[PDB]
């Protein structure tokens, strides 16, 4: 049981803020460890939880730029677009979604992607 851990169970628990603050802190540390990855995702969920979508969309498109075949970045590419429509940038969220089935064809995330791009139209 490590710092990831903590945090992660704040965020489990539905404890945003809380979980805002340790995953914030997690990657004071980690800047490039195993598990950056995946805080910059959880950090851009419970930012996004709370519909603070311009801190989501920092920590999601981190995430893409830098670990663009990382387990999470198609899911953190869906979130940036989603977080892109939360700031009103319709255009941008769009461009954003397209390119989930553009780079990431096939998985989950291109899929709802697809479903949320309709539904936006
Ligand atoms: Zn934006």
């Amino acid at each position: 049981r490590t710092a990831y851990n903590v945090a992660f169970d704040a965020l489990k628990n539905g404890k945003y803020d809380d979980a805002s603050q340790l995953f914030l802190s997690f990657l004071e540390l980690y800047p490039n460890g195993v598990y950056t990855p995946n805080a910059l995702y959880w950090l851009g969920e419970s930012y996004y939880a709370t519909r603070n979508f311009q801190l989501a969309e920092a920590q999601f498109r981190d995430l893409v730029s830098r670990y663009p075949t990382h387990d999470k970045a198609a899911g953190g590419l869906l979130k940036l677009g989603l977080s892109q429509y939360g700031e009103g940038k319709n255009t941008e969220a769009q461009q954003t979604l397209q390119q989930v089935a553009t780079q990431y064809p096939g998985s989950d995330a291109a899929r709802v992607a697809q479903e949320r791009l309709q539904s936006i139209r």
